[PDB]
């Protein structure tokens, strides 16, 4: 199906993003492990766009590089590989015009953790980083 899907990932604080950016890993809730995996196999590329909660920035975006091994068998459970593409902060003002038809046409800036972006609008969301060096 969909050759590219996009998802918003929220962080509780910026240190976690700093860990992800340097170690190249992420981990998320289980509600979202099932969603992200089925997306990993179906789509050619899954993009994760990041935002610390209540920070007023997206802190960059990454591609999802592995699956979320939840072997039947805490303890680095549910950690997966991410490949950051852009690590520069983008204020919400640059995206205010961008609306998510899959989230009640609300602004993409208003997304729960793991919210999938409609592909056209995900695509433009990524093009805004080209403004930033």
């Amino acid at each position: 199906n969909m050759p590219v899907r996009y998802f918003i990932m929220k962080s509780s604080n910026l240190r976690n993003l700093e860990i992800s950016q340097q170690k190249g890993i992420w981990s998320t809730t289980p509600s979202n492990e099932r969603k992200l995996n089925r997306a990993f196999w179906e789509s050619s590329i899954v993009y994760l766009v990041f935002s610390v909660q209540g920070s007023g920035h997206f802190q960059g975006f990454s591609r999802m590089s592995s699956e979320i091994g939840r072997e039947k068998s805490a303890g680095l459970g549910g950690v997966f590989k991410v490949e950051w593409i852009r690590k520069e902060s983008l204020p919400f003002q640059f995206a205010h015009h961008l609306l998510n038809p899959w989230n009640d046409n609300k602004k993409v800036q208003i997304s729960r953790d793991g919210q999938e972006l409609e592909p056209l609008v995900g695509e433009q969301l990524l093009q805004l980083w080209e403004r930033l060096p």
